[PDB]
């Protein structure tokens, strides 16, 4: 919905956000929208994500999809409505991302999912990219890894001619729905063949909303299948401007950047990481 | 409509059309228009906006959505015949835009919105752009209390990958009606998933416009999602032709350039902003 | 229809064209049309026009669009049959353009609109452009004071955002079916949005036929939104092409150039205009 | 149809397409399909033509279009059957060109049309263009005249901002099928509009075989609307391929070169054409 | 259908394919696939083509077209089951190409189509193609006549501005599927307008496979209709893809180069051609 | 489906995916899902892949084409469901792919195919490209008898001019779906035609996971039709990118080399491959 500010509410709302990620404790708004989630009546519908063709598919609370819901409405206080019907398994009414309000006048904000080698990480969708054919793969999962901490991170796999991996675009998205509804920390191997149709094209638009509002991380391997000319200059643009954080490869080895926006019209923090490659292609962030 | 001239009439028109932003008070033409909104009938369809597949929804002066109108007409003074009707929450026949008017006869104006810092600012669409990635957010939030004065400024957020972000255009066009129909200082964050569908198409077309005959003014941030190269210039070029006011970026830091169109073939001013940020990022217009 | 020649009937074709520019009394075929449009029976379609869809609206001789009108035909002496039928407000059967002839055997010609400043000036499309954000919207609206005369011209205001400014490209069409069937002087302020749909196409295209055979004159703005590049040559030529006159600015302050088409096969003239600006931006074409 | 050959008769084709053009008496195949069109049963449909949608009208030796035709078909030498069918004024079944076989065995051909000025000239299509903006209408007309001899030749408008001229794709191709079925010289001033459709492109792709099998010649004037840059190169060379003979401006003032395809497989013969204006722009061209 | 292989059986083929080239009888394969063909039970479907719009039309072994025809299947060896269906004059079930085996286990193959001048020549696709406007229609002829021997060959004309060509896709098809049907030489005089509709597209796709299957030959006349540039090589390449053999022209007046598959994973042949016009452009390959 | 994982889990994939290549024995993977198929009950959908429309076919483990299958539903342990039903030979749920579970929980591995000449071959999607028109169908049948080994290995043919070369998108799905239902070492012959259609779209994304999962190789030659520019190495770029393995050929006549994906995240290998020509082009992969 929208909200209304003067100089006053405005700096409330600023320091609100510059805590949601730099105090806030880490992980704790994941923590916070469980809650909400698991307070919502059965069967309610909580998520709307778009599938190929254009229409979109909902899911309740159990990651469980939706195939008939009546017309319900709700009143919000910005004296906006809000509509949610299913017709046989496709919103008939309603609007892609949550159903259910997560955030409230909390928005704008890159909750802390966590906190690794002396660095918060900011949820969110997260794009590791850069010059092609490099490492992604075993840093996205170190990354995972990392960033779960003591919990164990959910792995999306799509669009790769590797053993068990799916290639249809609606189960890809069934997939991401299930994990944001169930993980902080998730990782997404290949975006390559998301890169188009509108249900792909209202993913790259949605996942960072989506995942910022749940507290949940998103980590996407980005190939550039391009060239390896300034193509990827191109796509590291793209997906600056798509991601809550950016992680790009350097000139030098097992080096990467990572480029942080910590909330809306906050500062952009930039930080680098260290890796090793240990047995069967292991790879290690290194910290202290 | 239509609208005849000779020598005389014309200078006529000019002189007001000049008045409507060099002498009138500032803001008078918005409390004009909410007097003329206010006095509609119930239920009379006042605005209508496109939404992503090209059609337009209806909305009444209380930003409630209309589902189904009854076809009515209107027989204008040009002699032209004007016709709403809303079938299953969508208009069947009309056009876009305002569909009571609030204009009349004094046309072509970009009313004084407020006056901030020794200068007049207009109503209409204000897109803040430039080189990439700098600060834009932090300074169409200033402009928006600034500008607001003694009133709160309305905030529409869209296609971002932080938490509480809309991502889906139809919730969006939503919101920017029901600002347009409620407030004089309105805040879009991010234009950039709009530029492209049709609905999207029909916004760039369109929100100066209604904006400008309502007497409020849309600041909204536009990041050349594309490189930095001279990309930016043509993003300025697309910005400065649909925009009632433009506000760039310089090489100087925290300076910002704002050119105006006082109006109709009005002479277009030009001033600048410095600025200087404050805790947790938030901008101050330096004013005396 | 078509037309046969053989060289003495083609002679007497082009005296008779050549003499509808320099010698037929100014603003005279106008009249003569205006004759031919109240001799048509009342509800009798006289004008077709593509709105953005593809589709066609008709109007009547009073500018009234006709919703039904059952099927009807005439044999013309080509021996060609015209037919027109109007269904649910939209053409069933006929063609865009005028309906009725107004030309007969007279075809080819740039009927004389009016005289001023020592220059005679052609009926039909008249395109505004050049080094874009110049001065395009105090020109057209000098010229259409001076080419007025004694009557008044009137105004077409389209896609600019401005108060007022209609941005629906239906109302548009309607707004210049209307100028055109009552007026010898219309102003188009922006073509802008114009430049595509399909009703738009229709538009550069049939525009300076439907005015040069009402005898009517249509000044249009038309600002190369595009760069300041070349590209604006390409503006330039692809104006030369669909206009009956182009008027272009120069790199000296105020003076414009005017290229004529004064007849099919005809020859193109050129004459020069210098222009002052007076109080409220008011633009003054000098004469003597 | 399909046509067998082993080297005699395959003499005996070449020969009779070669005396088509140099020895048979100018004009005589117009006056011999003149002939097997006027013996065709009244209501018979001899010729379709596609509309703008990619559809096709039908019409009858007296250039009557047909609305209704149940199924007939015609089984001809080569075993392949021929079917028409007419439902709605619209061709159910059937082709697009002529229906009724005008040529025989005798194919190939570009039937000699008239003679001027020593010179031999082919039915068929023939485009008039060059170095754009030159005296393209001024020439069509000389030529239209000059191959008319003791005939007048037809006339069609499209397309251009000069009082009369249709600029309906629909009412083109009307007055196209009319001109063949009843005239030998056809003068089509401006393919400018054509130039894209399904109508427009079955247009240029037709137009000249029509034209050819008839026995009739096609002049029509193209201005290469786009720069005068080597586009008009690009311009020359789609109409040398889709023309019977082409027609280019040259360096030198009101000289124009010739290039004429004489048959299927013949020699490609050019000339030269020098020309000069009179009153009223009537351009003559120079014979002894 | 699918083929298995060992090195034993691999060996055996190739040999097979290096024969159906290098010792056959030109022509006894042609021999052969009439053979398979008159055996075909009577309205049996045995060829299916697509036309324009995408759909395709089925042929008897008389070449005539099946209007309706029961759904029948069969099962191959390879387990796969074909099914073929015409429902009002189009293919409900099967695909496109010979819809009866004519080959068998034998694929991969160039038969021999004829021997001329001391060269084999394959069956297949024949593009004739290189430095437009050359001499190209005298040389599919010319190669038609030679490879004929004994026997006439046909020609299919399409898409040129001359008498008595047919420029209707469907009809095109028609005569293709015909020709390929009754002859073992065919020429087709430009390719020129199929160069893109799905039927068009489905042709370049299909003529090659469907006349090698067969045995005969389809030489086609293909002219750069775009530049004199190195598009013209574009155009070889594309050529060299699609066809059996390539022919070019070389900066030798009347020398040509053929460039022959003579067979899946078989050696690329090359040998030149010399020609002079005679009579009435009647083009002669010089043998001994 | 999703798969959690902390360090020690994530450790175990590795060494298992490591094994799969580097240690298991060549073949047994495809051994074991060949296990799998046939313990799925008769009739129950296995495979479905897309065909050019976009829609999607399904087959049983037999390799016959489902027409009708009632809707069913399978809980998975991630507790994600999957639903596939088949209405008109059409999947009207379900997702392209294996319809059954031949993974489990070992995912991301290139399972060896075979061994040969002292290295081992993956399994899953391998491109012969390169330098075109070089020798890529004698190489990918060389590598289709030296990986079969014991075995046969599987031929499908399409999109070239050759006899008996099937040139009909969903006759080719039908292949391919076949050929890895049934074989453990498949060649495809040309994807030429391939490279574009929804289905062709569709099935580059998914051969390569398919044959993975299967433990099956497909071994595709792609021949850079586009010019021998640097277009080639755009087209390496792609295949790389959706195979599992890269086969390209070097300035060393006979030479080839081979890059492998040994699995996610795991290190990609290069070997070097000699050949030689024998007689009828059998062509030969030099060992020891
Ligand atoms: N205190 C500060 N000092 C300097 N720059 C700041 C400060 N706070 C915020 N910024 C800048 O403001 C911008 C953050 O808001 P954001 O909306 O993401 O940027 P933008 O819309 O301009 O791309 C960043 O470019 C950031 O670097
Ligand atoms: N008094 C004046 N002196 C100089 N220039 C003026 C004056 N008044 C108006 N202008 C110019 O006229 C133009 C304003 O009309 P506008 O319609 O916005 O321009 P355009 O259509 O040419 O882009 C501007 O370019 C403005 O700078
Ligand atoms: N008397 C003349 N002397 C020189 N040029 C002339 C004369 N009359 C006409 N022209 C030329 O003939 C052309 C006018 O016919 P038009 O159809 O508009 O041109 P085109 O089709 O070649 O672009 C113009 O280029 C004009 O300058
Ligand atoms: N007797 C001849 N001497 C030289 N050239 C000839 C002769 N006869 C015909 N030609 C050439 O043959 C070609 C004519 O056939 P055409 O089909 O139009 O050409 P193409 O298909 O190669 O563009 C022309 O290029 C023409 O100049
Ligand atoms: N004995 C041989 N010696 C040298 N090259 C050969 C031999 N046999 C076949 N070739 C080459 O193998 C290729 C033929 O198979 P083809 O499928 O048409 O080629 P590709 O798929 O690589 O374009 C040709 O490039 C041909 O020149
Ligand atoms: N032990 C290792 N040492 C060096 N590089 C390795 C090691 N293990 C894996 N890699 C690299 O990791 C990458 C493999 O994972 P993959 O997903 O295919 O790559 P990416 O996603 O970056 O294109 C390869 O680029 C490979 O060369
Ligand atoms: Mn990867
Ligand atoms: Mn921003
Ligand atoms: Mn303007
Ligand atoms: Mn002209
Ligand atoms: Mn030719
Ligand atoms: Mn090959």
């Amino acid at each position: 919905m929208i909200h209304l500010y003067d100089a006053k509410s405005f700096a409330k709302l600023r320091a609100a956000q510059y805590a949601a990620f730099h105090t806030d404790a880490p992980g704790s708004w994941f923590d916070h929208t469980s809650g909400v989630l698991e307070s919502v009546e059965d069967g309610t519908p909580v998520l709307a994500i778009g599938v190929e063709s254009g229409d979109a598919i909902v899911f309740d609370k159990n990651a469980q999809r939706i195939v008939a819901y009546k017309e319900k409405s709700v009143k919000a206080e910005d004296g906006s409505v809000s509509v949610v019907q299913v017709e046989n398994g496709f919103m008939k009414q309603g609007h892609r991302g949550w159903l259910v309000d997560l955030t409230g006048e909390l928005v704008g904000c890159s909750p802390v999912v966590a906190e690794f080698g002396g660095h918060r990480y900011a949820s969110g969708m997260v794009i590791v990219t850069g010059k092609g054919n490099s490492g992604k793969t075993p840093l996205v999962h170190a990354l995972g890894e990392a960033l779960g901490g003591k919990d164990k991170y959910a792995t999306v796999r799509f669009g790769e001619p590797l053993s068990g991996y799916n290639t249809d675009f609606n189960v890809f998205v069934d997939d991401i729905a299930r994990a944001m509804l169930q993980h902080r920390v998730i990782v997404i191997d290949s975006l390559k063949n998301v890169i188009i149709s509108r249900g792909a094209f209202d993913l790259l638009s949605d996942i960072g909303a989506m995942a910022a509002s749940r507290g949940c991380v998103v980590i996407a391997s980005l190939n550039p299948t391009s060239n390896d000319d300034k193509i990827v200059e191109l796509v590291k643009e793209a997906s600056r401007s798509n991601s809550t954080s950016l992680v790009i490869s350097t000139d030098v080895d097992g080096e990467w950047q990572v480029l942080t926006r910590t909330g809306e019209g906050l500062q952009r923090l930039t930080h680098t990481l260290q890796t090793s490659y240990g047995e069967h292609s292991v790879l290690t962030i290194h910290t202290s």
